[PDB]
């Protein structure tokens, strides 16, 4: 094996941002490498959008504009040849700029701000697309990524891509079909919920049902295709049609791509654009809309590497090709998910029976505790009402984080006290047997259905485990599957360091004083460690939610199993001594025919079930297409459109007011801090400022210093529903607000939702304020 | 119908009636996180084990006791007003129906003591709304 | 009564069906959603005696039927007034089939007799 | 005149007291809980041994709403 | 910004002039916004429309 694309699975994520470098962001390659970064910006700003105006003048177009002036409301042909030069087309509508030029009468400025007017309402606060760079990487006698591809002189790189979208073609989500799958169980799912019917798997109809015939439900499947090469840094459009080819037809923008003249590929997602096929359709569920399309994707990258000297090397087969799937923006791409998709690949090579081998150090279990102490900027339950992220509070206070760290019997009490208060993925403690048939109930805290019954409701004995999220058994009231359990793996790890069989080295140690030095420390070690080509791998994944699935934000459970892997060998440490979940080598089992597949259109009737699913684990078997996947085969479970989905992917309270459950608060958050907020508690008193937190100088001055600090910490309390954040039909007078006008509006509002950025605190002074606060920017404000 | 009308804007929320409908107020729960002093000798303290509560600085302590005290809840959430449950509508003409049956269980706000506020910026006498408890 | 044809071919699936009313958890706990009478006539005595039952089971009392025997010994059964109610007014049946928080007054059930002549 | 016929139902002896009266099979039915119940040795066959409630437990709740 | 056809209008060498109406296209500014009302909604148009009809007649003679 000679090259390999890396990622093997990219991520490229939708925005109504333009897809141009400058105002795009770019996938993370390596992991934790921004999550103080305070100058991040994920929205587009006035700042990008002047100096792209600037950029598009002269080129003579001051003087071939200044030459007019004389010549003297101006002309057609003479306003075409001053569009053209701004090569600005490519970002609005050719029209759309002559009509900002019409209604003119310092010119080479009335000419600017006129144009800056229709960028700025066309992009101003927009959602950057995230792309995707893949990159060719030169192997070994081993198949191991040693370099990117340098490309000399008559060296040519092509890359092809092909996508699809099949979610109006495939079945409706009820419930992640897994839970029933007979199983010896992994490190992402115990054996335990099948084996006692935790959660039974659903069956699940098809989703536009009046198309019939396979033939006709081809038209269902939305697919494009593109190539580009290093000798052209041309964009390349992937548009298709929906439906597909008196039929009215609509074109699906699924992606963009580019090759610069280095071979590096980058893949812009879609516009965010979904829509029915007629307006009074109305996407009323989270997940199963017929007579709708959205703009999501997912299919294959491949590449041919021609160099000068004549040799051509095919990237083709599933060992060193890749895949692309796009998803929904990520709204605090800062805010890590507590279980990534990256984790489910470490977990999906593992057996649970084996997890006794399973060797720990501290730098497997930090993960679990950070990501939990930062979800506090995204859920209420995670800044008020969650006793770890309490404790790690009163640790960092005495510099005292490094006790967790510490293995030996003096420290046992503290390991212990912050594990057992974490849900265990057996599902098999806090529950009463009827039976002992056999059916677990829990007795802690159930997740009632909106079905009401005017019973009482049992007393729950058992206090509610760690963390408060919802999970795949949801649907039904009592499962312990109903709340979200780190993976056996991952718990696994959790138990060995409350054992205390774990290692750490003194460096770290000597880093761990709090949650925060010790993050940093671990951040540089991603930062400087020499796999490039795996952390690029990893970083691509580790922003992606890897549970609960229902479906889930991104992707869904077929991922948790190794079956949709052709390869998942773990190959390192992040660092010789540190682990941090380690660095691995893993490719998609793919379809080597892509979108010419004669399994592309495959399904299993009126309704696919477990036992489809059953049938499909021997790849002898005529059911295995369902793992091989073809494009569109990543994304076909999620929701359609995924605006309704991600709508329903929030709070789902219970009779008890808190802690406030969430779903996938770290890319949807639930309970942010607004910049309204941020702007009342950024100042300190000495501010040189006529206005200070929101006060007059004056006002700001004349309080004591307790006061004004204890004012900035009220402010920098105040969360505000994510849901607010935009007009999701709640706003005015008698407005009906509600789950399903959240639905519904999403289509459209989803783009102005709030995007949450890290944003500096100079002088906290003694308010308790950290000096980096993640804030969330919308229009609503303020 | 007697709350909120959500502007365009985020904030000032509009409030109808609500010196008596409330629409935002400060729950039992969070003043069981407030209420006590560090020097308490008792073994949850402000909802936090004695051990963590007497663990933490001074300044941390009275840090959260504000951060909970700052924790005001939609006085519509105080029962069930049908949003309670997967995949519960909630919404305005729900909370108009239960309320048939909900006002006796809606959160009552009362006057409560802090007797030690130390330096927390809280007051001495804050006004804590109950439900259900 | 059925053609092997449908299963076979699979020209309609059966679906799986989750619990109604969900909320109520344990076994134990949702016998009370269960409406239950019992009753016996003789034909010594035509009165009347009616099948009631209680909702929630140990509250709305269920009158699910009444009983007689006449003096030839013959029963007649007759169901219930019709009477179907929410445990609350706004638990409204949208559904054709499952509407939690709901009972009525149908019934089924097992009915026997001792036949006791004169000679013992 | 399509015949004449002498039928009659499975019961559970015990009616309103039978151990049965109150089983299920968890979260949710499903026709591989039908499948087992055909063997009569089996813990679901339970199923066609009728006690009190099990032929109309199937039908709608209210039967007002189902006829609608 | 929508375009509505109002009309058409022909006339013929006789001088008679011919008016069509629309095409029956209702629409509103967001799909979302539905017409639940018999009379009264909000970010709708129609291509129903009335006005002013005036000529000219211009003879030979001048
Ligand atoms: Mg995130
Ligand atoms: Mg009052």
């Amino acid at each position: 094996c000679q090259y390999k694309i890396y990622p093997p699975l990219g991520i490229a994520r939708v925005g109504n941002g333009p897809a141009i470098k400058p105002l795009s962001l770019s996938t993370p390659e390596v992991p934790w490498a921004h999550l103080y970064d305070t100058n991040v910006q994920y929205l587009v700003t006035q700042q990008e959008l002047e100096q792209l105006l600037e950029e598009a003048f002269g080129g003579n177009v001051i003087n071939e504009i200044s030459q007019i002036k004389t010549k003297l409301k101006f002309k057609q042909e003479e306003i075409e040849t001053i569009t053209g030069l701004l090569g600005l087309s490519h970002l609005v509508p050719q029209q759309q700029l002559s009509r900002s030029l019409d209604n003119l009468e310092d010119i080479v400025q009335q000419i600017k701000g006129a144009l800056l007017k229709v960028l700025s309402d066309h992009y101003l606060h927009a959602v950057k697309k995230q792309a995707q760079n893949f990159y060719i990487y030169k192997c070994d006698e081993q198949g191991n990524p040693v370099e990117k591809l340098k490309l000399t002189d008559g060296d040519k790189v092509t890359w092809r891509v092909e996508v699809a979208n099949k979610k109006s073609f495939w079945y409706d989500y009820n419930n992640a079909l897994d839970l029933s799958l007979h199983t010896q169980g992994s490190g992402n799912l115990s054996k335990n919920v099948s084996k006692h019917r935790l959660a039974p798997a659903m069956t699940a109809k098809r989703r536009n049902p009046n198309v019939i015939t396979n033939s006709l439900r081809k038209q269902l499947v939305i697919s494009s295709q593109g190539s580009v090469s290093s000798d052209n840094n041309t964009q390349v459009p992937l548009r298709g049609k929906f439906p597909a080819n008196l039929q009215e037809r609509h074109n699906v923008l699924q992606g963009s791509i580019e090759c610069d003249n280095e071979g590096v590929l980058r893949f812009y997602a879609g516009n965010g654009i979904s829509q029915a096929l007629s307006p009074s359709s109305l996407n009323t569920d989270f997940a199963d809309n017929s007579n709708w399309f959205d703009d999501i994707c997912d299919g294959r990258v491949t590449a041919v590497v021609e160099l000068k000297n004549g040799d051509t090397f095919e990237i083709q087969d599933e060992q060193s090709s890749a895949w692309v799937a796009t998803t929904p923006p990520d709204y605090a791409p800062q805010i890590e998910p507590i279980v990534t998709m990256y984790d489910m690949v470490s977990g999906a090579a593992l057996k649970e029976q084996d997890l006794d081998n399973l060797t720990t150090q501290f730098s497997d279990v930090f993960p679990i505790l950070y990501r939990l102490y930062r979800m506090q900027w995204v859920n209420q339950a995670d800044f008020t009402d969650n006793a770890v992220n309490t404790q790690i509070r009163e640790l960092n206070s005495e510099l005292g984080f490094a006790q967790l760290l510490d293995n030996s019997a003096s420290a046992k009490s503290l390991r212990e006290g912050i594990f057992n208060q974490f849900r265990n993925p057996l599902f098999d403690q806090d529950i009463d047997v009827d039976d002992p048939s056999n059916e677990w109930v829990s007795n802690s805290r159930i997740i009632p259905s909106k079905d009401e019954t005017n019973i009482a409701a049992k007393p729950a004995t058992s206090s509610l485990k760690l963390p408060f999220y919802p999970n795949d058994g949801i649907d039904y009231p009592g499962s312990p599957v109903q709340w979200f359990a780190i993976p056996p793996f991952m718990y696994q790890h959790l138990q060995n360091w409350a054992a205390g069989d774990f290692s750490v080295t003194q460096v770290e140690k000597e880093s761990a004083n709090t949650i925060e030095e010790l993050g940093l420390f671990y951040s540089e070690q991603f930062k400087n460690s020499p796999n490039s080509a795996l952390l690029c791998a990893r970083g691509a994944l580790d922003a992606l939610y890897g549970g609960g699935f229902h479906p889930g934000v991104e992707l869904t459970w077929p991922m948790r199993h190794n079956l949709i892997y052709s390869q998942n060998d773990y190959v390192s440490s992040v660092t010789p001594e540190i682990n941090l979940l380690g660095l691995r080598e893993f490719r998609l089992k793919q379809d080597l025919q892509g979108l010419n597949s004669p399994n592309m259109y495959q399904d299993f009737g009126h309704v696919i079930a477990v036992d489809n699913v059953t049938a499909s684990i021997d790849p002898n078997s005529d059911a295995a297409w369902l793992w091989r996947s073809t494009p569109g085969d990543l994304t076909k479970w999620m929701g359609i459109p995924w605006q309704s989905a991600a709508a329903s992917c929030q709070a789902v309270y219970t009779p008890e007011d808190f802690p406030i459950p969430s779903w996938w608060a770290a890319n949807l958050p639930v309970h942010v801090l607004p910049l309204a907020r941020y702007n009342k508690f950024k100042d300190s008193q000495s501010a040189d400022l006529p206005e200070i937190n929101g006060m007059t100088h004056s006002i700001a001055q004349g309080m004591s210093e307790e006061t004004f600090e204890h004012l900035r910490l009220e402010q920098f309390s105040q969360r505000l529903d994510w849901l607010h954040t935009a007009d999701l039909g709640f706003v005015g007078y008698h407005a009906e607000g509600g789950y399903t006008n959240g639905l519904i509006q999403m289509v459209s509002q989803w783009k102005n939702m709030a995007m949450v950025m890290a944003r500096p605190v100079e002088n906290p002074g003694s308010s308790g304020i950290p000096n980096v606060v993640y804030v969330a920017y919308s229009q609503a404000d303020k």
